[PDB]
């Protein structure tokens, strides 16, 4: 009974530490008016007419003095509103229901979380996708909660309780999900439904917890029916992140996705493992199907992750190209220091402010551009699939 | 069905890759471990003197013992392997650990919070304990059972061109329920440091964990689902090892439960990061509940205590706060030593080497980094060993 003893001491500690984070409780990117001209469909002249015409109508743009005078400090919203003023339709004007993206791989360390949060921020803030005025939701279903930490400033969530796995069991309305479970991330337009280590116990007793709280409901269609379907009209993209564990969460995530992206690692051994997952994927969809709901899983796109020039890497890259063939993204996430440094302070290569960044400013830009290139390639891929 | 297409091509590629690594399967030769001592260096070890070593060495050669000398100098030099030193201690009559205890002792370093250093501690503990200068006379035999589909332990313990893929895994051994002779011949693999072995894991074990109930029903009818590891694997190796370490992933599944039911003692690595620490505490506060669950539904846990230790601790002030909190929680069950965050552990982890198996000459970094990592690892291992000794004899 020495555990009971220590376990209690740790309990008083939690209740104490929990009242810490509670008692505790921004996007740097701004564009100079002239900078908008490099954005698609916009020119120096038409931005001047838009800003001019909108102002005369009562619009007020963000500004900040650079010495004495006061220039324009355009926020993403200002830009989005300028495009709207110029009759450029938004993504929601051609697609009516949210598309669910699931970056998955049973093998860990392959960059599932980083590629997921990077894709969320980079798609929203992509210079070429701002006109799309995208609304993105990242649903964290990994008790390790890496996505949560990356997306909402660690001093925010700290000890989370309103969890995605909780949402699944509580089965609440759209309004409650937006108001009580979903929290904003640093980049406006990108939200997150958090996770917490406590979700490990939920996954562990999923079977029973379902019989108690969701009687008669197919245990594999919960995330899809109790959460995603209720939010389909408030978001353009919904990204689900789960751990590399063949859980109820992994299954619920698979049953709700429209598309899968498999991040492929460069080392031969990890690449080998990943192919095992890609090979048994149809087996997994078959199971979930044979016992409940059907997976609307269209395709499975692969892409190299943390790739480099090592001979071994080039080799795997050739093999992956062989396996996925056409469904192989033409862009990949290379291994960069920017992603590591950022990963250490749980910040996105998009939200990380260069003025605060500890490391070379060059390295940061490189990863940002890499995240952006990756996001644009993903978005374009969905586009082709969705309008064909 | 443009998902079954890739699966097909993927499956084919596996065959190719498999047969490829199936050739480069180098044979891990024992006399390849870098560590060697000049005859004179043994004198610095406990119980050994320059004179009792020369006497021992002389008598052994008289009985035909063959020292693997090197052709250097007018008369060959003794390039002593940790095994030579072990054989010398044996010849002087100092008792080995297996002379001091009669059954393997099962250690389980665990935490539901991942990234806390469960694998690196487990792996460093094994190697550092075997090769620790003050523990050579113990002639330890250590087995690391990898039950994490990620197989990080398997990777640190062998060579990338030594184990490659993994077919006969621990999860597989649990369900097949084979003989001790079979576990020894087919399922256990040696690591880079002789004396420490590993029962491997593979990604395919994630499917086994996923369908544990159905698989136990079809392969192990009547057997309690939480006692499979204890009865089908560990109990059959009780005489073959002094220590058996179990490594599992951060999941509250069958593997985690079986490891617990087989453990003699538990070690909990506690991270300094306020968020990580808080998560670790939630795990410590639910341990009794978990043990109670296993009990209520079948077998009992012989879990003695739960020792806690700071993992990846820095000189930062923040860290010193958690350390205190941790002390309040664990109190006496806190380890006197902690695992500090060091470059040696990082650079080594990058190449899946242990700060014990990593040859300093080859280390691409600062010798001091590697040297400090090894020492820290050795002090941690001696501390765990000394603590087990006090618990075991008392
Ligand atoms: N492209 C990259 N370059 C450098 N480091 C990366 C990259 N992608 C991921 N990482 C780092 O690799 C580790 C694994 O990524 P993570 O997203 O947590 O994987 P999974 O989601 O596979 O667990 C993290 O510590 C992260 O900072
Ligand atoms: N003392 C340490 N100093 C520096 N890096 C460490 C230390 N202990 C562990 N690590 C590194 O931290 C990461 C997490 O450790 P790992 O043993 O894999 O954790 P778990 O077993 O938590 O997955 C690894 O990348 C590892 O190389
Ligand atoms: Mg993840
Ligand atoms: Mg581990």
């Amino acid at each position: 009974s020495q555990l009971h003893k220590v376990a209690q001491r740790a309990n008083r500690m939690l209740n104490v530490l929990t009242e810490q984070v509670q008692l505790q409780k921004e996007f740097y990117q701004v564009y100079a008016k002239a900078a908008l001209a490099k954005l698609p469909l916009l020119t120096r002249a038409n931005v001047d007419y838009a800003v001019s015409e909108m102002e005369e109508k009562g619009y007020v743009f963000d500004k900040r003095p650079a010495g004495s005078s006061m220039k324009y400090a355009m926020s993403i919203q200002n830009i989005i509103d300028i495009y709207e003023h110029r009759g450029v339709p938004k993504y929601r004007d051609r697609y009516s229901e949210a598309y669910v993206i699931f970056i998955s791989n049973l093998k860990g360390g392959v960059s599932k979380t980083v590629s997921t949060v990077s894709l969320a921020h980079a798609m929203r803030a992509h210079p070429h996708l701002l006109m799309e005025d995208l609304r993105i939701l990242v649903i964290d279903l990994d008790p390790q909660s890496s996505a949560t930490m990356f997306l909402s400033h660690k001093h925010s969530i700290g000890i989370v309780n309103a969890t995605s796995a909780q949402a699944m069991l509580q089965n609440v309305s759209r309004e409650e999900l937006l108001e009580e479970f979903i929290v904003p991330s640093v980049v406006p337009g990108v939200d997150v439904m958090p996770a917490s280590i406590d979700d490990a116990f939920i996954a562990s007793d999923w079977r029973e917890l379902c019989n108690e709280h969701l009687p008669g409901q197919n245990i594999h269609a919960v995330l899809k029916e109790n959460v995603i379907d209720k939010l389909k009209s408030d978001y353009d993209f919904i990204l689900v992140d789960s751990g590399p564990h063949l859980d109820a969460f992994l299954k619920n995530a698979l049953a709700s996705a429209n598309i899968l992206f498999t991040p492929l690692p460069p080392a031969t051994v990890d690449f080998h493992s990943s192919l095992k997952y890609v090979a048994r994927l149809p087996e997994l969809v078959k199971l979930i199907s044979d016992e409940g709901c059907e997976c609307q899983l269209a395709t499975n796109i692969g892409f190299m992750s943390k790739l480099s020039n090592k001979a071994d890497h080039k080799y795997c890259h050739s093999l992956a190209k062989e396996v996925f063939g056409g469904d192989m993204l033409d862009v990949f996430l290379p291994r960069l220091d920017g992603f590591e440094r950022c990963g250490e302070s749980f910040d996105t290569v998009i939200s990380a402010n260069p003025a605060t960044y500890v490391g070379s400013a060059d390295a940061l830009k490189n990863a940002r551009i890499a995240a952006e290139d990756f996001a644009k390639a993903v978005f374009d891929r969905i586009e082709f699939i969705r309008s064909n």
